[PDB]
């Protein structure tokens, strides 16, 4: 609940809404280039690059989570 | 902020971790079959399943939002 913290949270938080809005897009080009007669190895290549959008969502809904837990304690 | 908004933010955010947990282990699995030589039509599958965990953990990220946006309104 200090100035500088709730600064630094606001910030974070519009990093995640921008980096959910590129997942987003990035997750539609892989449903366009998803089905279709493809090969293995492409597929292979679309599954490496969602495990990586997932494993970075965790990370900002981590951070999110962080500051909640810092908001709330300071009641 | 009173206790019953702190309550259903805890109570989004205890699911929301859980959830997170579910979408670690079902990535691995998911993982873990890819390299396992398997079919297009069963890459496609692996490659749906993840594309509804990236839907779920954006909402969790949108709803994570809305908490962090409310909490730092109240002070």
């Amino acid at each position: 609940t200090s100035d500088y913290i709730i600064e630094q949270i606001q910030r974070d938080q519009e990093e995640a809404r921008k980096k959910v809005e590129e997942a987003e897009e990035r997750l539609e080009r892989v449903k366009e280039a998803s089905k279709r007669g493809v090969s293995s190895d492409q597929l292979l290549d679309l599954i490496r690059e969602l495990a990586e959008i997932i494993e970075e969502l965790i990370r900002i809904i981590r951070r999110s989570n962080e500051a909640i837990k810092e908001l709330i304690k300071n009641q």
